[PDB]
């Protein structure tokens, strides 16, 4: 029957824009405790915006099909990154067959040799970054750095890493993303405005589908097995191949989605485990990798983790990088006892589920050892048929990364606390100017 309530707008062109920029963790709790409902609409710009912020009601967004909750006009604006006819700009049929050719390429068949690729790379970077007995880096720079580094030696062979390197794919990929503004989601009309130098997406995207096609041609030549690879070896079901336009797209979201979610996870995890209140934890961690081999493999990331994984995944729980996941509704979709109406962007938001008094009690604090206390409330990597399919693979790169980092150094931050979230990048991170480290290798 009912509107959930929305919470008072006192400047119509704004809507809630100043409370939810500044600190949506703040402005959030509070319309979920101030209109007493977990179900409650804000306005960003104009734009009405539906929030689930009940944990008991999580499969209401997580379930419908997508023409009724569609991801498609809310990235809209990752056009000019994936391609025209890519990913959600493709009819959804052929989304889907396209995420799940993805998919198969960071599933754990393709893992066999990734972590010696990550262990090595890893090393490579600690040997000719963090030479010394002891010094001074920022955390979320050098884990940045790792993750990219890292991705590339497992996803790419030696023949395409040799026409784009990490650094070279590192440049393309941020000027892809320098280009987006994310408050048009909510209000495209902001691609209007001027911007203080030219785009270079256009030109990024195309060097690099450029460098692909250049290498497929070497490759058919010669006579197979990198992510690249195996994507040319789709076929969709109406008996066409994936194009190398497709393919391209592809690759780009898989670098994307990972380099800043997988960068704050593995900043975060580190950051907590070398704080001192989390001597316990870091003990921990050290009963349970000591024993390992210097050269891990599979069995020790996969199989032998667990406590680690629990780390990784309670920083992701606490401060999640990914605030919000969102839908349009094309079709009203009842949730509890109200309606949500079409034209709404409705969302369901880790930041606030995550600190849900019932399913995660003391939410600021950071305990590895933690269950949630309602099914399905921990939503880090979403939930239903658009749950992340970079998870296992971004997964086994932290936790093979806090391995190797903790077995030779010892680290500790030069300020008292864990770092404030920056709540004012689309993905959300640890404060970078609050991130200095001090190193110092094991004896
Ligand atoms: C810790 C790291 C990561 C986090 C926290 C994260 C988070 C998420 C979230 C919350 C979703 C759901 C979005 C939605 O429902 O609209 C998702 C989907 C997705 N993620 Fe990730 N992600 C991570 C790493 C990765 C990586 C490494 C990839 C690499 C390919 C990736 C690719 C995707 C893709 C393709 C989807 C879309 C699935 C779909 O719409 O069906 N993610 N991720
Ligand atoms: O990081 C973001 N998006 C990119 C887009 C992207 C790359 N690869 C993908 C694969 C599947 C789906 C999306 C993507 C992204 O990296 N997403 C992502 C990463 C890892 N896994 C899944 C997704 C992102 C993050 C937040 C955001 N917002 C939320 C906040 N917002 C906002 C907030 C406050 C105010 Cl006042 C105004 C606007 C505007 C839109 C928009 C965004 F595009
Ligand atoms: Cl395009």
């Amino acid at each position: 029957p009912t509107d959930p309530p929305v919470y008072p707008v006192t400047v119509p062109f704004l809507g809630h824009i100043v409370q939810f920029g500044k600190n949506p963790l703040e402005f959030m709790q509070r319309c979920k405790r101030d209109l007493k409902s977990g179900v409650f609409t804000i306005s960003i710009g104009g734009q009405r915006v539906t929030i689930v912020g009940d944990p008991h009601e999580h499969s209401r967004f997580f379930s419908p099909r997508n023409e009724i909750l569609s991801p498609r006009e809310v990235y809209t604006i990752m056009t000019p990154v994936f391609g025209e006819g890519v990913a959600y700009a493709a009819p959804y049929p052929r989304m889907r067959e396209q995420l799940n050719f993805l998919a198969e390429e960071l599933t754990i068949a393709k893992f066999q040799n990734f972590v010696p690729a990550i262990q090595h790379e890893v090393r490579k970077f600690m040997a000719e970054n963090w030479k010394e007995d002891e010094g001074v880096i920022n955390l979320l720079e050098d884990c940045g750095a790792m993750i990219i580094n890292t991705a590339c030696q497992c996803l790419f062979g030696e023949d395409l890493r040799k026409r784009l390197n990490a650094r070279h794919f590192a440049q393309l990929l941020s000027k892809m993303e320098s280009s987006l503004i994310p408050a048009a989601v909510f209000m495209p009309w902001l691609l209007r405005l001027p911007l203080p130098q030219s785009a270079r997406c256009r030109e990024a995207r195309a060097e690099l589908q450029k460098i692909l096609g250049e290498i497929i041609v070497a490759r058919e030549k010669e006579e197979t097995s990198d992510l690249l690879g195996g994507l040319l070896k789709a076929v969709y079901r109406d008996g066409t191949r994936m194009s190398l336009h497709e393919v391209c797209g592809m690759i780009v979201a898989a670098m994307f989605a990972g380099q800043h979610t997988s960068t704050i996870t593995t900043s975060w995890s580190m950051l907590h485990l070398m704080h001192p209140k989390n001597k316990k934890w870091l003990d921990k961690l050290h009963k349970e990798i000591d024993e390992f081999p210097a050269q891990l493999n599979y069995d020790n990331v996969m199989d032998e983790m667990p406590f680690a994984e629990r780390c990784v995944r309670e920083s992701i729980r606490r401060d999640p990088p990914l605030l919000m996941v969102m839908r349009m509704v094309k079709a009203e979709v009842k949730v509890g006892s109200y309606v949500v109406p079409k034209g709404d962007i409705i969302a369901c938001s880790p930041l606030l589920s995550h600190h849900d008094e019932e399913a995660f009690p003391n939410p600021r604090l950071w305990d590895p050892e933690r269950d949630e206390k309602v099914d399905g409330a921990f939503i880090g990597f979403g939930a239903g048929v658009h749950k992340c399919i970079g998870q296992k693979f971004a997964l086994l790169q932290v936790k093979t990364i806090l391995a190797t980092a903790f077995r030779e150094y010892d680290f500790q931050l030069l300020r008292d606390e864990v770092p404030d979230p920056d709540y004012h990048t689309m993905v959300v991170g640890p404060t970078l100017n609050q991130c200095l480290v001090k190193y110092t290798r094991k004896k």
